[PDB]
C-alpha cells in the first residue's frame, strides 16, 4: 500500500452491521439519496419510543463478494439474516388471502415468512387491486431488519446499553439511581434482569416501577434469576395489557392439575428435568397452541408462579411464539378461561 498503517487501520467489531451488494450501494449511499437510512432511522426512533431502549448503530458497508442485489445483516460479525433485494423492482406479497398470481422471481418474505413474488413497477397498482401488498425495494430491507431487532432485542442490549439506560433513567428520577447501583444492586445485576425483561417481550419503559422494585427486594434477594420474577409482577398490568388489550376475557392456554403436581415434584427434585417428560411436552404444547392458531386467542400460557421461569426457560427456545406468564402477573380485574389444555389428551 501507499501509506503506512496505523491503529486506526483496526476495524473492531460490530454490534449490528449490514453488508450490501453493488447494486444497493445508491440506496445505501451517504453521498446520494440514501434511501434506506432514512427508514433505519425511523425504525431505530420506533424502537426506543417502544421498546425503550436504543439499538445500536448499523454499521452498513460493501462486500463484493455478495452477489450485487444481495444484503447480510451481521450481529457482533457474524451473521443473523440475508436476503435479496432488487432496486427498480417492488415486491409484492400474499397475506394469505391474496386472489390471482403475477410474473416474477417467486420467493418469501423474510419478515412475517410468507410467500411473495417481486414485481416490475408499473404492475403496482394492478397487483394490488388483485389483492396484494406491495413495499418499496428498500423497504423489504427495513422490515427485515425491524424484524431481526426485535427477535434479536435481548441479545443487541449489552452492558453498554445498560448504563447508558442507567444514565438516561438517572436524568429524570436520578434519586432512584444515585444510590442503587452499584450500591444495592450491581450493574452486572440491573442488566441481566432488563435482558431477560426483553428476551421474553416485556417492555423496559417503566424503569420507574423497575427501579422501585428492584430498590425494594434486592437486599435480601440477589439472584437476578429470582429478582426478575419479582420485576415482572410489579409490571402486571403492563404485561396483562401487552396480550389482553382492554378489559375484555382472557383467552388463555392452561396445564392440568396434576401435570402441574407432575411438574411441580420435578421443582426441588434438583437443578434439572428428566428426558422422558421433555418430548411429550413440547408435543402436547404445540398441540394447545395449534388449537389456539384456530380460534383466534393469543399464544399466552398461564402456569403456576414457581412453574414459569423453566417453562418459559425451556419451551421458548422451541416455540419462542409462546407467552409463558404467571397467575401472580394477571390483574385481579379480569375473567380468565382456559381455552385449551395441555392434557393426557
Amino acid at each position: 500500500s501507499v501509506v503506512e498503517a496505523t491503529w486506526n487501520d483496526v476495524q473492531l467489531e460490530d454490534s449490528l452491521g449490514m453488508e450490501v451488494g453493488y447494486r444497493l450501494i445508491p440506496m445505501v449511499d451517504f453521498q446520494q439519496d440514501g434511501e434506506l437510512l432514512g427508514r433505519i432511522r425511523s425504525i431505530r426512533k420506533k424502537f426506543a419510543q417502544d421498546m425503550g431502549f436504543l439499538p445500536p448503530v448499523v454499521h452498513i458497508r460493501d462486500n463484493m463478494d455478495l452477489q450485487p442485489a444481495r444484503y447480510r445483516i451481521l450481529m457482533k460479525g457474524v451473521e443473523i439474516g440475508s436476503g435479496d433485494a432488487y432496486p427498480g423492482r417492488w415486491l409484492a406479497i400474499n397475506p394469505g388471502t391474496a386472489a390471482g398470481t403475477l410474473p416474477g422471481e417467486k420467493t418469501v418474505d423474510p419478515a412475517a415468512g410468507l410467500d411473495a413474488i417481486w414485481i416490475e413497477s408499473a404492475l403496482k397498482e394492478q397487483a394490488q387491486i388483485q389483492g396484494f401488498t406491495v413495499v418499496e425495494a428498500s423497504t423489504v430491507v427495513a422490515t427485515h431488519l425491524n424484524h431481526l431487532i426485535g427477535q434479536f432485542s435481548a441479545e443487541l442490549f449489552g452492558r453498554q446499553e445498560a448504563q447508558q439506560l442507567l444514565d438516561r433513567v438517572s436524568q429524570e428520577m436520578p434519586k432512584l439511581t444515585e444510590d442503587l447501583v452499584p450500591g444495592v444492586v450491581t450493574l452486572t445485576t440491573l442488566h441481566k434482569v432488563l435482558q431477560n425483561l426483553l428476551a421474553e417481550k416485556v417492555p423496559i419503559r417503566d424503569m420507574r416501577t423497575i427501579l422501585e422494585t428492584l430498590a425494594e427486594h434486592a437486599p435480601l434477594q440477589s439472584d437476578p434469576h429470582e429478582l426478575t420474577a419479582v420485576v415482572r409482577v410489579a409490571l402486571g398490568r403492563a404485561i396483562t395489557q401487552q396480550w389482553f388489550p382492554g378489559n375484555e376475557e382472557v383467552q388463555v392456554i392452561g396445564l392440568d392439575t396434576a401435570l402441574e403436581r407432575l411438574l411441580l415434584q420435578a421443582l426441588q427434585g434438583g437443578g434439572g428435568l428428566e428426558p422422558g417428560l421433555a418430548d411429550r411436552l413440547l408435543a402436547q404444547t404445540q398441540e394447545a397452541l395449534s388449537r389456539q392458531e384456530m380460534l383466534g386467542a393469543p399464544p399466552v400460557l398461564l402456569v403456576n408462579h414457581a412453574l414459569r421461569p423453566l417453562l418459559s426457560r425451556f419451551l421458548r427456545r422451541s416455540l419462542p411464539q409462546l407467552v409463558v406468564l404467571s397467575n401472580l402477573e394477571l390483574s385481579d380485574n379480569r375473567h380468565i378461561r382456559m381455552t385449551a389444555t395441555i392434557g393426557g389428551k
